[PDB]
């Protein structure tokens, strides 16, 4: 057997060099520059973004690097190191929603979304992508691709949104619109906010209430693992990839209609404020027509409050309490939200039995990755324990990634 694999992040120099070479090898011309956007892990606050709740992601050091040059025509050519001989070409002139096939829908839909927003200066482009964000592993390769493309287009077309946090929200909404309306993948905004608004050494406490301005809806929460002698273990289970996500949103929207609220954040805040939170929840669930919907509402309400509990626990250096909150977030996703699979649940169980302060699935679920707060120096040991258990179970070998709170998207070269 081979020891469990760790996926190292591309350095600045590596990502620039590789993206530039693929661009020149593909297109002949030099790119105007290279931009990049990171993947992410959500620390806690899962299935809450589309309920107007609270989330707490970090940006991974793993980035997608885009080499880009604008075109004077409306042609879009993209290529990726995943399949470097296969250039995808589309045209923006008259392009409609779902008018692009395959991965190229993600970058092309970002230029489409900016033109739909009235950015008529945005024409076509050539791009080459090189990434170390694994595809389809619940680490947000999709946002790293759409956000890197949005920051690059904003830069070359001089739209003036990329150089401020608030201005990045315009680029975020174009990234979300690309993925929702061009690629046809429902996204709630956690991942794109992480990729373009996280900061090094911090977690992004994101308030997803849709009426808030950009300066109102984020606060940078110190997330210095070294201060507490900790490591954040991230393990991509590599469980075989899997409209269950549609059904979860639909159930939450129906719950909010029955309650007479705009969103379950309203519900959760009313329960949170009660002296008797147990009775406030019971009265809410009593209003709901069926046992499954009650489970879904119980998850979103308890999970929004766990985000505030986590932010408090971590600031107090109470790592045991922070871990317990990871644990409770996982258990809620497994039992009440029903979005776990055996690989996630067994990886988490191995982490918990091997000294993790806590461990949980991250992202949407149904596969993908787990995270665990562990003592510094224990991440390899716990990863290898998960890989040894995975082989005993007949599962695909997992892989791990080093993780700490890294920088958001940026221009890498010009
Ligand atoms: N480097 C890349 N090159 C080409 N396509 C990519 C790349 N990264 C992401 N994609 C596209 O995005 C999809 C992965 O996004 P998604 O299914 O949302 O998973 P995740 O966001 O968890 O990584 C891929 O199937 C492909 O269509
Ligand atoms: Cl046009
Ligand atoms: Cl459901
Ligand atoms: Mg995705």
């Amino acid at each position: 057997m081979t020891a469990v694999e760790f996926i190292e992040p591309l350095t600045h120099e590596e990502g620039v060099s590789q993206a530039t070479k693929l661009f020149v090898d593909t297109y002949g011309a030099a790119p105007e520059g290279v931009w990049a956007a990171p993947g992410r892990v959500n620390l806690i606050g899962e299935h809450t973004d589309y309920n107007a709740g609270l989330c707490l992601p970090i940006a991974l050091p793993h980035r997608t690097f885009i080499a880009l040059k604008p075109r004077e025509d409306t042609k879009v050519r993209v290529v990726s190191g995943v399949a470097p001989d296969k250039v995808a070409e589309a045209d923006l002139d008259g392009l409609k929603a779902r008018g692009v096939d395959g991965w190229s829908a993600y970058p092309t839909g970002v230029a489409w979304a900016l033109r739909q927003a009235g950015f008529d200066k945005v024409k076509g482009f050539d791009a080459a992508f090189v990434s170390c964000v694994p595809l389809g592993s619940g680490l947000s390769s999709s946002a790293a691709m759409t956000c890197s493309t949005a920051l690059a287009l904003d830069d070359v077309y001089g739209l003036g949104y990329g150089d401020s946090d608030a201005g990045r929200v315009t680029l975020i909404n174009a990234a979300i619109k690309s993925e929702n309306e061009m690629a046809g993948a429902s996204t709630g905004g956690l991942d794109q906010n992480a990729s373009m608004r996280c900061t090094e050494g911090h977690a992004l406490l994101l308030d997803c209430r849709p009426e808030l301005t950009p300066l109102e809806n984020v606060s940078q929460q110190e997330f210095d693992l070294d201060k507490y002698n900790l490591e954040l273990l991230v393990v991509d289970t590599q469980a075989p990839h899997q409209g269950q996500y549609a059904q979860r949103r639909a159930t939450c929207e129906e719950a909010a209609k029955i309650l007479g609220v705009a969103n379950l954040r309203v519900t959760a805040d009313g329960i949170s404020k009660a002296d008797d939170q147990f009775q406030a929840l019971k009265e809410t669930l009593d209003a709901l027509p069926d046992e499954t919907m009650k489970k879904r509402v119980r998850h979103v309400v308890t999970e929004i409050e766990r985000v505030r509990s986590f932010v408090r626990a971590f600031a107090q250096g109470d790592i045991k309490a922070a871990g317990r909150l990871f644990n409770a977030s996982h258990d809620s996703l497994a039992a009440d939200y029903e979005v776990t699979v055996p690989e996630l649940d067994i990886a988490v169980d191995v982490a918990r039995k091997n000294g993790a302060y806590g461990a949980r699935m991250t992202g949407g679920g149904f596969g993908g990755s787990i995270i665990a707060l562990v003592d510094k120096g224990q991440g390899h040991e716990i990863a290898q324990k998960i890989a040894d258990r995975f082989e005993k179970e007949g599962f695909n070998a997992p892989r791990a990634l080093p993780a700490f709170a890294a920088a958001s998207a940026s221009r890498e070269a010009k």
